[PDB]
């Protein structure tokens, strides 16, 4: 299928030679090739899109990115730097590349302000944030976005009417030491990433973010970070036990997945898991994505192009869902 | 279907009135009914079994159980008490009831000794442990069982040739405060349980427990605690990325799921998810279970009995897999 | 789910009551109840709808119906009689009952005129025809509708822009002797029904009916009469072998299923098969239906209401798909 | 996966230039290549097996084959010629190739004798028959094998303990004229094949063949010729309606699929449909197969080798089911 849209596509600042090497050392077998591809915006990246039937990709800042910076001023400075950099880096290819906002999430008002700046000034398609914001004097704290103090931020997101992509980040500090350091090969795609995002996303659900912000659209990669596997189980325990006991979210987990949540196929090129999600989530709420350069185009697009499923859903998941959600023009 | 076998089925010590009521208040809408049912061994429990085509159930000690006890001598004493108590309580119904060992997991050799004692003396069918063992001055530490220092225990498990059921437990201490306190309705079946078990189980994989103990059979509840959903993803990242980078487990994740791991249907009465795991895991490695009394017999068994699937897999998952894995003898309605 | 729409729901003429009761005793286990229910339009039928969350049903003449009548003048008269009869029987319940046209299919122009007559005059929602029209001196010939002489009919269908439901009928005559008489328990739902409809439907595909009439909407019951099972196989052989050899239909089988063909859940209350069709066909092209009174409301609606699938597709299949396809009005009343 | 077993793999008699060309003209786009491949036994065929991780294939006579021959004497002669021919053609590769019996099904006793003869003499692994036997003066009759007169044949099948593969055949005669001639592109894999086999197999079910012959193993190609799609529907109507009305088969349709029936992946390389059949039929009763040369090795084996399913079922379907069902000897890479 031609004209596919992908939206979990990363880039790194070229000056961060060491940080890119460190992250590559955890998640890529060819650090040099990885660095070249995660730094490149318009050369190899578009060549890959042209070979593999991708018409448009929305770019986002590499993880852990700004969420790893626990000094508020330093984090804000990096976010502004990244936003200006990518807006300028993509400007010559408005029909092939868009961008998500990079944000410091230390302060709701500041984050809302920066999102508004780059959405209005640059036409950014939304925000992509790498899970909780590292905070505290030594970076051992975590900022979740499901508390009431974030209403001012979510109100800006819905005012702009753009989606928010809740991307994983690596575990750090005391949490890392107590749970992951002794089983470190599980860090990232294998397990740690999904546990972080699903905890955060279900916090937004049960702490009422989608009740206070009904128009809010949150996107999850990797076919929903475990959640669809337990859709029956979560629904059963929410509706039959936890809600009778005090849980006060207004809707069912299935209603939130029909109105507020999206999942993408990033780094999860599983025909098996996709069919299952056609039932549990539905083709109307599933988006193609790659997770480039951590995943390569050939893996993602060889798989998708070969999918033997009905033409309607292949078109919706491949591009038409994203066209509608991100208000994309002809690209 | 008659003669079904279920094996994530809990009991509590009757003397623990307050602890049982506390746990019941978190996970049951009728705490009084819950307490009565989790205390009962031979009356209502067998009556439910008779009404719902369950021939045999293997009983285990309630969570958090012994893994919540961070004083080693108190933990060992509780484990011995529970094992002696349940062994005596089921003695009249060898054709309907078995038991898993309850263990303090503070010390590998001590756990090995208690397991050998109760398997040999009472004919226990295996061990059921509620995730990590709380330890340290205030119980803020966690003992995982995937390090080599646990070899003496795992070698005892395979010597006895019985499975080990890795059950969840609630998050506690600093982990609870940092991650769960502000989103507490996710504690338990909704999310926290599976995250604990999957972390521990995949730690056993990547830290080589199944390479050092290739005969070891580990059972996971709730259709595998998320893992099958990511089977493709885990396999891809292990084989194509992590192993090139240094991960040295001998087999693929799919091979471990064919040789060492099992999943049960406990608390996951999802036709959708079961059909999915027929592909990712396979009917040979799936066991029926209920999670009684946190779940009720009617929900689990009306669902299972109504499954419109092939007769071979239905019989295997319903009872025949367990009959072989737990070397069960003829039990009530086991034949047909 | 309330307000469901079902559209493979049969009725018979009261004057055939004795004949209806006799046949029901051969193919239904409670023939008296079956006969009473297939004859009833507004009492028990509406009662069942209210008790099982069905807001609207489109009625059709029971099979074999007019397609069993091989005399053209008798067949046309029966079609006219049935249409006038049902229009009058439902007139008091415009928010609960609609109807499909009953047609004699001996002559394309005659069928087109009767379809136009009842769609315009009575607001019928489409046509339901029971597979081929019996013809010939002894009724042993079969009229298929995929030949060029039927273009005049299909152009009227698209002019009116209403769907055509291709319903099965029993095998008759020499075909019945040669293939079915000695294995007669396969007649009907078990096998013969689907084999007839799939032959006719794929004949329309391969003979270009949907190329000449790109707006034509054909509805198939019973989750598509086998076809989705072989979607991969049919596509492979059409695209890679048959088309190179001469097959000249313009689109792929998947394109026709996205643009022209629909399936309903009539008499196929299979979560397994539905889940499979979510992939092969897609929730946008699947419609809930019952096959009453051959199936009962409780079987169909207990199954559908209990489906543990995503809310979007559940609403589409349950009622929203039909609302759009059949141009159903707002229902400013809810009796469920 | 190495050491796969495939068992719906066709060959033709080289002397049959016109019949082979005719059949290929309906079902193959490269007539020259097709003719060369369906005639070759040990050259290109084994090379394909070596390329695609197939250790063993059980060969069978092309459709419609002997079931198209309505003269009993001619039919029997063709069956014997084919059987002797293939046994001799494969004798040099006992580690790569086996064969199914080709039979004339005009007479139960005669078919029984020929099956025993070649199973005993040549070590054939079973029988493969292309649906009903054409009969009658002009070949317009069809012999189904679900009548009581076939008990003597099925008893020999169970005496030998070899499976029976029920393969499709093209529609002919008045049935062809009335139903298929005006929509002829549906003939074969598209539709006509499954309709024939499914009618015949479900005839065996409802007419009690598996009740009189409980050890009988029948194999169906193409993931079961539609039947698994309607398993729920067939079961519902059999158990809740037809049996109360008079259907007298002893077991449910699901029980017959657990005890007597098998399906293969021949010409149905659909991950979707296979996953569905893991539920409706079960990996213990599914066999890998290709339908060569109508299908090519690369299509079937690239698909199977790439299947992202659990290791137990992949090896069972890929080879271990067939190794036990057909009592296969050690073959190339079978371990
Ligand atoms: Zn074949």
């Amino acid at each position: 299928m031609l004209g596919k849209v992908a939206l979990e596509e990363a880039f790194a600042l070229p000056r961060h030679k060491e940080r890119t090497r460190w992250w590559a050392g955890l998640f890529a077998i060819d650090p040099d090739k990885h660095a070249a591809e995660i730094n490149d915006i318009t050369e190899q990246r578009i060549k890959y899109m042209n070979e593999h039937g991708v018409g448009y990709t929305i770019l986002s800042y590499t993880a852990p990115g700004v969420q790893d910076v626990w000094d508020p001023k330093e984090a804000q400075a990096l976010a502004v730097e990244v936003n200006d950099y990518i807006a300028d880096a993509i400007k010559a290819h408005p029909d092939r590349l868009g961008a998500f906002a990079t944000l410091s999430m230390h302060d709701p008002k500041e984050a809302a302000e920066e999102l508004r700046r780059v959405v209005t000034k640059y036409g950014f398609k939304g925000a992509l944030v790498n899970d909780t914001q590292r905070a505290g004097a030594d970076g051992d704290d975590m900022i979740f976005y499901d508390g009431p103090e974030w209403d001012v931020f979510w109100s800006t997101v819905t005012d702009l009417d753009v989606p928010f992509y809740l991307h994983p980040r690596n575990p750090t500090g005391s949490i890392h030491e107590k749970l992951w350091a002794k089983r470190s090969w599980l860090i990232g795609p294998p397990l740690s990433f999904a546990q972080g995002v699903s905890l955060h996303a279900l916090g937004m659900v049960t702490n009422g973010v989608f009740d206070r912000h009904p128009k809010l659209q949150i996107v999850l990669g990797h076919l929903g970070e475990h959640i669809p596997f337990d859709m029956w189980r979560i629904n059963h325990w929410f509706e039959d036990i936890k809600k009778p006991l005090g849980l006060s979210c207004k809707l069912t987990i299935r209603e939130y997945f029909a109105r507020n949540l999206w999942i993408t196929t990033s780094g999860h090129f599983s025909t098996s898991t996709l069919q299952f999600c056609l039932g549990e989530v539905g083709a109307d709420r599933i988006l193609f994505s790659i997770d480039y350069p951590f995943e390569n185009f050939s893996d993602a697009c060889t798989w998708y192009d070969g999918l033997a499923i009905n033409d309607v859903d292949k078109r919706k998941i491949g591009k038409d869902n994203a066209k509608k959600l991100f208000k994309l023009p002809q690209f």
